[PDB]
């Protein structure tokens, strides 16, 4: 096995593929003019492609991921890197800097499961990037309810939407994508998730998805993520969305945010609630502590319906706030026993839910 | 107690004296004269910010949580008027149509520092400072049971101002000229007061005014004063570090001998992390390999023109100078293979550094 191949080239692939010894290696394949390095945790796999433009011949070893990474990125910009196996080391050459790295059998190297695709679709990385990140923050993290670590992503007519609870407040985001899909839903693990996100660059190439029983896969021009899915049943995020929500208030993000973050300070480091009074174009939020220390706030906002008090945990409304990233937000209230669901103002396409508290 | 201050005026003091005995995590905040004081101590330093009060005030005195006052501070948007005043036993922050009560712990509570008298003093700017202490922090040990290397020397002699920091096996120092008659003389800052110190240096024409008693050292700059106690103890004398005659010189880039060295030590012993210097006519190779039999080897062009040597050092040791360096070229001053090296920027000798070989 041999490549030369410029340090830049190798640099995308490398962070692709990085996350027993041997899940600590990756899997390098000179095979057909083409470099594959594949990186596995077992669960998941990054498979990423580099074209061999230089002399080359074939053949498979393992190295060490994170030493052959910071080697390539500790090298000059521009520099060629060559690359052979002698004996039971990987050889990596540039310039006068020589590295001898010790190797494991690509024979050893494990492979997931084979599957068979069941459902497939094509999507602007744009969009899965939206899905993700819209509601990535309110996915559980190692809860018990093994479910919840991860993210449904769900098909139904022409949409896809991803959804992400913790058991306590629940994010929704749901796309069309411009393909007649079957009603499908897999969780894709925590981790998987992060994966995915990390392998999307937004840019213009088109990302395919097939999804199988037990599997997900996402490729993406010179990349290709395997996932294992999370083999349990996931809430319908249908029966917590509130009924029929009529009290509509609206204001500018950054200043809702803001007088939130100020009035947390003297919240319950614990359970983190705050209260608010609405009434005619007016908000005032409430917090005290145990010390009882006192914050208020009184904004304007746009607000016609009737009077109201609710409290909520303001972390989880500060989230959802940082999440949204738009000039204007929709509460969109019931009464003091009920959620509230939270909008961009501007579009329905993601949605928030949190629960009230009793103050 | 009643102030109103613009946001502006505030957050730079609060950030200044913000940094299980509850007083400790509260300002002491005094209306007096023209003047708002801050302070904020942890019983071995102290720091005092005063705030011109153009605004009507009424005086009084009383302590508040640092954090949550900050914080709120911070918080409120660009431009915001604040005021304060104490109501009972809490102290009221208003601004626009925010409002907070925060509690309090009586300033009589609030403790002071011992009074000392000036012993030494001298000025000196900002820069100056900044440049003494960036040179050689990185060499102060952390948590050694020889307290007095946790810790800076500031030695005055002459008309120079010499900062030396060692954790017994790799020592920095700095010495800079003040155009003062200094009297010859030595003390041991606190690590934490020196982290403190160069925090209040942000970083404009202000001169330092610095005094140093028997058992404290106090920085005024601008309209903040911090006062620290010194460290006991017998501080290592860098004189007899220095290499004596390390005539065997080498000159190469900074960068490149950093790279290079980073790079040979991926595969150094991770404990150890020892690396290899041969070096001979015009040339350094270093080597370096691990337990697993990994192994590095980086060729580097150099000048030098003494005779051929090798020498292992610890590379993080060699690394931190290197990175603490800030230059185009360095000097590495070798002597043999079983003593330590020196290293100094090539264009100037106002710092060294020494290493001590493995
Ligand atoms: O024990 C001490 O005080 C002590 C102080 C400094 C050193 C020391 C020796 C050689 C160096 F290159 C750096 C530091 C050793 C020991
Ligand atoms: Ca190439
Ligand atoms: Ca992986
Ligand atoms: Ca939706
Ligand atoms: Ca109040
Ligand atoms: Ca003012
Ligand atoms: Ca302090
Ligand atoms: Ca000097
Ligand atoms: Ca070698
Ligand atoms: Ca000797
Ligand atoms: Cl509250």
């Amino acid at each position: 096995m041999k490549f030369t191949v410029e340090r830049e080239h190798l640099l995308k692939p490398l962070q692709q593929v990085s996350g027993l010894p041997i899940l600590g290696n990756l899997l390098l394949q000179v095979a057909d003019g083409t470099l594959s390095l594949t990186g596995t945790d077992l669960e998941m796999e990054m498979v990423a492609r580099v074209a061999l433009v230089q002399p080359h011949e074939p053949g498979a070893t393992t190295v060490p991921a994170r030493k052959f990474f910071d080697i390539c990125r500790g090298l000059p910009e521009g520099a060629e890197i060559a690359v052979q196996l002698e004996g039971e080391r990987m050889l990596v050459r540039s310039g006068r800097s020589r590295f001898s790295l010790s190797t494991l059998p690509a024979a050893d190297f494990p492979n997931l499961d084979d599957w068979q695709s069941e459902v497939e679709f094509t999507l602007p990385q744009a969009t899965m990037k939206r899905l993700i990140e819209a509601t990535q923050f309110s996915m559980a993290h190692q809860d018990v309810r093994y479910y919840l670590n991860g993210m449904l992503f769900e098909t139904e007519g022409e949409e896809l939407r991803t959804v992400a609870t913790d058991g306590h407040r629940l994010a929704v985001c749901s796309m069309p994508i411009g393909q007649s899909l079957p009603s499908h839903s897999v969780i894709v693990p925590r981790k998987g998730v992060i994966e995915l996100m990390r392998m999307l660059d937004g840019g213009d190439n088109p990302l395919r998805v097939q999804i199988g029983s037990n599997n997900i896969r996402a490729h993406v021009g010179d990349f290709i993520f395997t996932s294992k899915l999370v083999d349990g049943r996931f809430p319908d995020y249908r029966r917590v969305l509130p009924k029929n929500p009529d009290k509509h208030l609206e204001a500018g993000c950054d200043l809702l945010k803001q007088a939130f973050a100020r009035a947390a300070i003297l919240s319950n480091e614990k359970f983190r609630g705050v209260r608010l009074y609405v009434s005619e174009n007016q908000l005032k939020i409430t917090a005290n502590n145990p010390e009882q220390e006192e914050a208020e706030e009184i904004l304007d906002v746009t607000y016609s319906g009737a009077e109201m008090e609710i409290g909520f945990n303001v972390s989880y409304v500060l989230d959802v706030l940082n999440a949204l990233k738009c000039e204007n937000v929709r509460m969109m209230l019931t009464d003091s026993v009920s959620s509230v669901q939270i909008e961009d103002a501007a579009s329905q396409s993601a949605a928030y839910v949190v629960m009230p508290m009793r103050l």
